[PDB]
């Protein structure tokens, strides 16, 4: 009942930033994989739930989080990204940048840290809290969802595992950080921003 | 569709060792409230698999798994103690124990360690690992549940939370812990015991 | 070496809020047997050091967590206490939580319900966010100390493992929390607030 | 201080298994990342001993745990792995693996299964548990070394996180495993198990 969702551009369409092989082995591969393991872990879920077993509820639980997490947050990743995009965003959004992190610079300063910050498996994230209207960075270990364990809005995610770089950028994330802002879509993290306030 | 299971002795049955008081508290009060708990959150659960809510799911787990194994460690509880209980066991389990810890005097010193090891709130166990057919002793953390958790069945829970004991032993856990072999249930284990090599 | 502190005030100075039995055996006992094993493990850290020992310092490091967070919540803890009264804070730090969280009242409450949330052993605090520059509630496990494990600067904290009030309120954790209020030293709170300097 | 040890042979030695691009990498930058910062943080970590700050001890705790496990993990590797056959271990070693898991192949595949089940960044092992006096295998999460959180002594690891197998198996965890058992460096294992000396 969850399904692969389609990438909103091409494999190749996100170069020289983001390489077009790495584009394919992440959706196709990866992100397939957590879909697939995610249905079989609820379908699995349903049946221990329905027959009252704590036991393989509990037991069921890093599976369902890992890979639940993964088609979260590999959804949001994609929308996230662009060929049309890079640069900066414009009205609210950038008025909300400016006023809690001091300017759009300081901005990326903040999530480029936190991204390159994660030791082991894990992401970046630029969210919005609810309680005191406010826009919020925070790291997330492994595949774990923001607003599953956080609380916060996910607006913009920067997936920081080795596989989403390595290839490529090999052992410096610094530098694949800096090419990814590039291909940030804003107009899909203003959608995001405009839906939390409402 | 989860009930609190009746003690099968009365609440000052296990005196002088376990006081009367904290065995109302803990069983009327304690495993009263994670009985509960559980059924709205496994109901909750219910609503979000129903709807493919991967968030609401993972976002229920920290209350699934806290309710889930109090009730299932409690249960467990009940039925190692007894009036009738004490002593040593017999037949196939004391040949283990032996075997395994070198002696049944062994076996409480590693037990009793492990139980006073725990920092914060947790349990003692004597389990069984099915992969090589030997009794373990393991530590779980708050409301854990062992074999959700390790894998290992549950033989002997040794509740080394403050409200297991507190009242009547106050900060000294390893008082509590050489009372509490005064009432074990061993036909309780025993049968338990039986049931794994099968 | 480290230290006990001594109490600002009698162990039953708090009365009714909080028992003299309470405060005897919290402070007495464990907070006792905190800096002791402190002082052990950081003895035995420096001869890990010396040595090359890596193995070793890791295998420290949960003691040291431990004991090391359980001495500076509880020193903070006796100083957030005073025999005179608790009710509202005055100046900068009133405003403040205003500011934060809407009005006095309604901090109350959110600090309340993070120091019921807790699962397992734990507290609940008030901070102060430098790199933000506002106030913020946390919760933390066992004795984790808020500033080393969340940047978040501590100026009330609220002990909410079972020793510190099940010997009066039993398991009505909400009730002790209604209580605590009564004897909250806003002096203190407030000198910390203006410590890390506005 | 702490050094890089020089591999025990070349970069492209474990071809068509491990390649020399893959090798130079995970060597000259990842480990030399961490005995350095291990250096680092052992250095800021005695002026915080020195100093009586418990609050700077536990904020390097994260660092010393990734940055010294990532030394101690990558150290014992290198001698794991070996030009000079995988094949079958002989001797004492040998038959101890057939005394816990029935054979070599199934030690071969229980291992495996240990390494392809780590969700996002870690290791897989095979120790010795010197309280029991039996090899078992274990799993670890990033950096976390084996006998600092577990007491298991080492013999064999395999580091699964993706900069050790991405560059030529990506995806394929499992083919990776296939390989590196041509390259184990058995006679390395078979001290280290004579080490905690039988
Ligand atoms: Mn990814
Ligand atoms: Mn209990
Ligand atoms: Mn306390
Ligand atoms: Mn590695």
């Amino acid at each position: 009942k969850h399904s692969l969702p389609d990438l909103p551009y091409d494999y190749g369409a996100l170069e020289p930033h983001i390489n077009a092989q790495i584009m394919q082995l992440h959706h196709s591969k990866h992100h397939a994989a957590y879909v697939n393991n995610l249905n079989v872990t609820e379908e699995k879920y349903q049946e221990a739930l329905a027959k009252g077993d704590v036991t393989a509820q509990i037991a069921l639980q890093p599976a369902l989080k890992f890979n639940g997490g993964g088609h979260i947050n590999h959804s949001i990743f994609w929308t996230n990204l662009s060929p049309n995009g890079g640069g900066e965003p414009k009205g609210e959004l950038l008025e909300a940048i400016k006023r809690d992190f001091g300017s759009f610079d300081k901005f990326k300063e903040k999530l480029t840290a936190a991204s390159v910050g994660v030791q082991g498996s894990g992401w970046g994230w630029l969210g919005f809290n609810k309680e005191r209207g406010h826009l919020q960075i925070a790291a997330c270990p492994n595949n774990d969802p923001l607003q599953g364990t956080t609380g916060l809005i996910p607006l913009l995610g920067i997936d920081v595992w080795e596989h989403a770089y390595y290839l490529q950028y090999k052992n410096v994330r610094p530098d694949y950080l800096k090419a990814i802002w590039n291909v940030i879509n804003w107009e899909n993290v203003t959608e995001r921003y405009m839906a939390c306030k409402k």
